[PDB]
């Protein structure tokens, strides 16, 4: 699997479980394919995401649904949407890990790439 | 102005020059109204970007295009562009700073509310 | 003033206020000389901490207590103190602004150095 | 083993390998004793850094160098070290893990807690 995720509550110091997400790929005319959906596990992890032959190269979109996640927590948000905005250059079996830091009004977006 | 940014860079420990981004209003059916854009200056802002008369209740995206801020500055980054995405309740001249910490493979997205 | 302090609140989205910190120079066998303290005011500053002449080359220490900042909101935080620790270089009026982001269990500490 | 680390390089993209820690438990009297070194593998991680027997509730401090870290990649680093405080509270078999994000002029300290 070429696109894993990792979310962190930095309020409590633990996963971010059942953060929904959504992934889009982005078409030759700028528009948007959405091609997967999840929700983080309690790890705030979420396994095959995706396939390497749905994964080629061009950019790709990560919206998490974040707000829900803090209402739901009991804490007011900043953010409407956590977008990740990437491009992907997948060639050599090149994976992806999207790392996330979540407080009500920050968040931290990284990557690790193998 | 009750919308501001200001943008670090995290490799040189200077603002963020001559970033380009958008501001967008969302719509009904699901779209996005360019309503301004502009470049920060040396201290990693952009003084008076929108008016109290442009800034009506609603959604907004501020589209940060911090890629080619590190082509740039010769390195090669993750992300397409940095998205703040919130709900603005503009009521009683509240305002908004949008905070941004870049590195290559990573950024934070604060949010400092008045 | 050399040393400037900027605090932010990731949780509420506001400047940390009334946030204790202490500034030290490292001494020749290891220790810790005690130069200067203080409270942040409400906008998450410290206006003039320590002059031209208090801020000789050097190794400086900035132990923030946000354990008590955490307490006093009613969280119960991971770190003792915030520290942030750096070789000073005042040559030219060169200026040091400590930017600290908090949460109960993460923080960031940047350098924007002129 | 109740104490890992997570190192990211935030330039990069990929864990910070190499980087030497050293972690101190303080005394009653206000100092400070070493209990335990280690320097990360090239996944950003050490194993068996300390055992549940020398970590009894307390202040520890892991100091992270970071400095010599950027030095080897060729970057110029803002901090002279990255001190990580943290009160433990090992009662039922809580872990921690302290991940860190690297960058020249800026890192963020989070913990998981088990
Ligand atoms: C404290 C705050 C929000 C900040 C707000 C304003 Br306005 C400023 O001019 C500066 Br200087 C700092 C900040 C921003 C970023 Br970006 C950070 O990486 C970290 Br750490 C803290
Ligand atoms: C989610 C979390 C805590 C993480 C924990 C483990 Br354990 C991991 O292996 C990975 Br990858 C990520 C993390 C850490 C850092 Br350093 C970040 O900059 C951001 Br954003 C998120």
């Amino acid at each position: 699997c070429p696109l894993m995720v990792k979310i962190l509550d930095a309020v409590k110091g633990t996963p971010a479980g059942s953060v929904a997400l959504k992934v889009s790929q982005k078409t030759a005319d700028g528009g948007w394919t959405q091609i997967a959906t999840g929700v983080t596990d309690a790890t705030g992890e979420i396994h095959n995401l995706i396939t390497e032959q749905q994964f080629p190269a061009g950019v790709y979109r990560v919206e998490f649904d974040t707000k829900a996640y803090w209402t739901n927590q009991g804490s007011t948000p900043f953010h409407e949407v956590a977008e990740v905005v990437f491009d992907a250059h997948p060639e050599g079996h090149r994976h992806y890990t999207l790392a996330l830091l979540l407080s009500p009004f920050s968040y931290t977006t990284t990557a690790v790439v193998s």
